[PDB]
């Protein structure tokens, strides 16, 4: 892959067709911060697992897709999160998990990603077939390292723990303890699923930072919530370095100023927000006004295996419907690298290699 430099960003895209634009999108040196490894599979990988383990013998491929994935516009975040629970059928042994991780790296390299942060949920992957969380973790860390070494370190991978099991104090403590225990591999900690104001778990998140682990949580995504409290908590109480989505920052001048004052970056997932019905359309997506207001934002794919969309698709949508330029896209990837949780050298070397 012959990546675009900072000295090649004046390209005239107006005469290119969709196909030729995707070559440019691919060639952009991307840093992706918000993507769930759990569902980071191609359609063929997914159908290969469903067939190999004989999970849906009476369903056709089209039916398998309607039943497990989320490729069409839905109602809400809540609907997405509850539907996602059924494809946990695939997390059947530790080989499926290791392969998932390895292929995810390969797919991201081919899309032109150079610094990839993946996040996974131990509880998501473990509960269906009662798999051991540490054995999952082992499988995940082997797969990712397998792929990186095979690619001669042409893509670098960071790993984040999306902690869950539930919102009981015991479950959330356990989830944070799993991450802390594996902090040699986890560069950050997340909360996902149904959106929550995490104020009752400040004690746990303090602990995680005490242990040297950066926080990026999902907050300010779900537009059905009649307040912005999850955002205030993430910023003031959790001391997040980044926010997953955080698009509802756009609804408050006070929060716009707060995130800029703290140099917090918003992990924006354009297509996710459309499909999960958190913006009216891509035309009206808040990323535009947030970028224009000086908020640091990056571009991400979120759940590519469920959406049947990839990182470059999100770039296409931002170009076509919101008129982001190549220079804008390069700026955001520079921000994504700078605000990455991986080793500071890896960042600096990537920065001077491309940006
Ligand atoms: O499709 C998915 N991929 C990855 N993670 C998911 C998905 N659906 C839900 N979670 C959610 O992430 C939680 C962390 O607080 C997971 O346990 C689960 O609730
Ligand atoms: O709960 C979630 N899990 C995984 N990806 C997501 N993207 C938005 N919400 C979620
Ligand atoms: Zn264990
Ligand atoms: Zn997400």
């Amino acid at each position: 892959i012959n990546y675009l430099t900072k000295d090649e960003l004046d390209i005239d895209l107006s005469q290119m067709d969709k196909k030729e634009r995707y070559k440019i999108w691919k060639r952009l040196p991307k840093c992706e911060l918000h993507c769930h490894l759990d569902v980071c599979f191609s359609v063929d990988f997914f159908l290969n697992v469903i067939r190999k383990y004989n999970i849906q013998p009476n369903m056709s491929d089209e039916e398998i897709i309607d039943y497990y994935l989320f490729s069409k516009p839905g109602k809400s975040l809540d609907e997405f999160v509850e539907k996602a629970l059924r494809l946990t059928d695939i997390y059947i042994d530790y080989t499926v998990v290791e392969d998932l991780a390895k292929h995810a790296v390969f797919n991201k390299y081919k899309e032109g990603v150079v610094l990839m942060e993946f996040r996974y949920s131990p509880s998501f992957m473990s509960f269906k077939h009662n798999l051991d969380k540490d054995l999952i973790h082992e499988a995940i860390v082997k797969g990712l390292n397998e792929a990186v070494a095979l690619l001669e370190y042409k893509i670098q991978v960071g790993l984040l723990c999306t902690g869950d099991g539930g919102l009981s104090h015991e479950r959330m403590k356990e989830a944070a303890e799993f991450c802390i225990k594996h902090k040699k591999d986890f560069v950050g900690y997340d909360h996902a699923g149904h959106e929550v104001d995490l104020k009752p778990f400040k004690d746990i998140f303090d602990n995680i930072r005490e242990e040297g682990i950066s926080i990026s949580v999902h907050a300010g995504e779900d537009v059905s919530i009649p307040n912005l409290n999850s955002l205030y908590t993430a910023i003031n109480l959790l001391h997040v370095k980044r926010i997953g989505h955080g698009i509802r920052v756009s609804e408050s001048q006070e929060l716009i100023d707060l995130v800029k004052e703290k140099d917090i970056l918003l992990e924006v997932c354009p297509i996710s927000n459309v499909l999960l019905n958190n913006v009216k359309s891509m035309d009206t997506h808040p990323i535009r006004m947030l970028y224009d207001a000086g908020v640091k934002v990056s571009v991400n794919s979120d759940d590519p295996g469920m959406f049947l969309t990839n990182i470059t698709d999100n770039y296409e949508e931002l170009y076509t419907h919101l008129n982001f330029t190549l220079a804008d896209f390069m700026k955001m990837n520079l921000w994504a690298v700078q605000k990455s949780f991986v080793d500071p050298d890896i960042k600096n070397k990537i920065i001077s290699k491309y940006f």
